[PDB]
């Protein structure tokens, strides 16, 4: 009994095996550091409106996926307080542009775990039973236990949201896709530091018959989402 | 002691530690399947001139990097002949599009190791002592020994070339960057299935003070390349 | 519809979900370099009879598992001909004890891929459709595509054989076990360079209620193996 | 040249004598109440706690000396997320069958669960600021963790292993590090196991084939030959 979501470039998931037990929502880096005033992204001068746009659409998707018993996953980009997991190059680039990782700012130490700006925003806050991944990189798989958690939960399908589209969401999508996870990007549930770059990251997914998976949007997903009993 | 390459958005590498012993050139997927007549990409109708453009610029970079004793790395996307490393979704999408992985075409079985179309093109062919990575995914790190080879060679700096810009080159850049490798993308030594997508993948690198490293071009690299002796 | 194999310290697999589609036999490093005259192990002076002992038991297990449609996996420890994947410490230790990796011997370059001594012995030779893993380390997961192949084949159960019990078989078991694979070591289908060490690697598995899985033997497995429904 | 060696078996460690505070780390593996304390995981399965407490004083001497000479210090804890999302079904089931269920309530709290009293590192070997702690869901410290990433960023080449248990957590971690090219030293008096025979055999496995996983030495030999920083 297969179920499909209207998507581009093909009906998602590819084989219609869409159930709450094999499908997860992943909300990527909806932190004050990426979309709040005083955080990492605001420091570099980027338009916070572009990364706040996805907040309400992700909320509708989260509420619907929570209600139908789907697996829910959240990620935070961040570093250990002693910065032992912070590559030297990553730190130096952040310092040069005036937004140094580990440096004090209005929301505390930029991109440091346990600091106010680093935490997930209240509107999209995790509840009990939802796995949070704390990652030192852009991709959620690198140096984390995400893949191990996904295997133990026997998850085959991943629906990606969050920020930024072209950096954190996209790297995570490519990692999942390479390892065989079947992925759906929701275009209205993500935003980037450059709007052209946001749209191009979406288009990259559609090439070669869906090279990294397929693309849809929050309304199309929620109107066709299956529950536990069919 | 330090050496820099003129790059955008900062002089590369970040700390000027640029030597033949800690720096590698990586040539990504310069295979007939990605830029030849009769292969995977030609099958899907994409403009072969966009992916052939980088051939001569890569050749000039390779000749200069070979001459100064730099580490040279090549990659081929491909699958085991029995297709045991081919995720079901990857295969199905390629079939829908009319360019099925493992299916017979003019250059043999599409994207299958040991087939004519799968091999690296003659102009950029590896010589003895240059490591070739055979990868089942878009990123060169996933399910390969690339990282292990890089650590044994004590390589810190990576200069990326090849195709496609927004798929194979970009995923590999994000993997390397996340693990702390300091990377340089040469914009004239890569090309993609959509030219807009090629330029946007280049621009994505430059954001946030060089989120995935820095960008330059073949001439700027070759004119400022150090040898072992100052 | 559960099936169990009589094993120590518990009936294997834990949950009785034992089928040809989710279970693989893994034959580890049955190469001339580990059990042949003139190879790596014979060079270090070890008793070849200890590592030849498992040949007939593995043959019976392989024939039965091949006949009932089970997944079959083989591994070879070895290095790229240019030795780019050979850590400096590994090489140096092999040279000190007179069995240098890459060095010429009676069966060719020790532990080098493509050389006679490196290949799997004739008695246990792979047939088409059986995945061979070429690994640069002791564990079959490190820097390989084993895990990726396992996931695409939806394999949950692994039955380990080969040499050496305490080095290559054991490392591979611990990697699989950590990632959640349910493993069975067949005690008569493995052997080591020290017989005490072989018996202790078997005992290590049984501790803490089966810390790495369970232990059984070739006869117990073959008489209780489930086949397909015709 | 400016090389330093530690007297070890079967060869002087490290192999190439490149032994400095900046490229060498001490790793203390799973010295948690759950592995060596009263009321924890290991005590639940009936094992002799004296075998796993033996290494406490030797590790203390090695830690004090390595802390004093500016060496990198690493600690690990085996454990699981409170919702048990990182706990394989087989691992859980085996722990339940032998009466020491992971996540189940006991005297020191939920067995092998992060944030619980029994799960934490014992007081005698407690981490100080600037020492990386790895929280791992498996026996090997590399699997599903950021250990390797931290090691690379710190440009660490040499690892000196201590902790428990010798044949399970220490040994798996050694094999992972060794495979990826790290040069490793096991200190035999700074580790202990649930079976003493198994502890001695895990030590012997290291020495085979000219040091298949590295070399073996002991706390006294290490501390008297440890190079310091140049003031
Ligand atoms: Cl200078
Ligand atoms: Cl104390």
């Amino acid at each position: 009994n297969r179920h499909f979501i209207d998507a581009d470039p093909y009906p998602w998931p590819y084989n219609g095996a869409l159930r709450p037990d094999n499908t997860a929502l992943i909300i990527i880096d909806m932190q004050t550091d990426f979309c709040g005033k005083g955080g990492y992204v605001d420091h570099m001068g980027y338009d916070l409106s572009l990364v706040q746009a996805p907040i309400e659409p992700i909320k509708r998707v989260l509420a619907a996926m929570r209600a139908k018993g789907y697996h829910i996953i959240h990620t935070r980009e961040g570093h250990r307080p002693d910065l032992a997991d912070l590559p030297a190059n990553k730190r130096w680039r952040s310092q040069r542009i005036g937004a140094g990782i580990g440096d004090p700012g209005p929301c505390g130490r930029i991109l440091t775990r346990g600091e106010p700006g680093w935490d997930i925003i209240p509107e999209l806050y995790p509840i009990e039973g939802e796995t949070i991944i704390d990652k030192p990189g852009k991709g959620s798989f690198c140096a984390t236990d995400l893949e191990l958690v996904l295997n133990q939960k026997r998850i085959e399908n991943i629906i990606l949201t969050g920020i930024t589209t072209d950096v954190c969401v996209s790297t995570t999508m490519r990692e999942a896709n390479d390892r065989g996870y079947e992925c759906l990007l929701l275009e209205d549930c993500c935003g980037a530091t450059d709007y052209g770059n946001h749209l191009a990251a979406i288009k990259m997914v559609k090439m070669q018959g869906g090279v990294f998976g397929s693309v849809s949007n929050s309304a199309a997903l929620v109107e066709a989402l299956p529950g536990l009993v069919p």
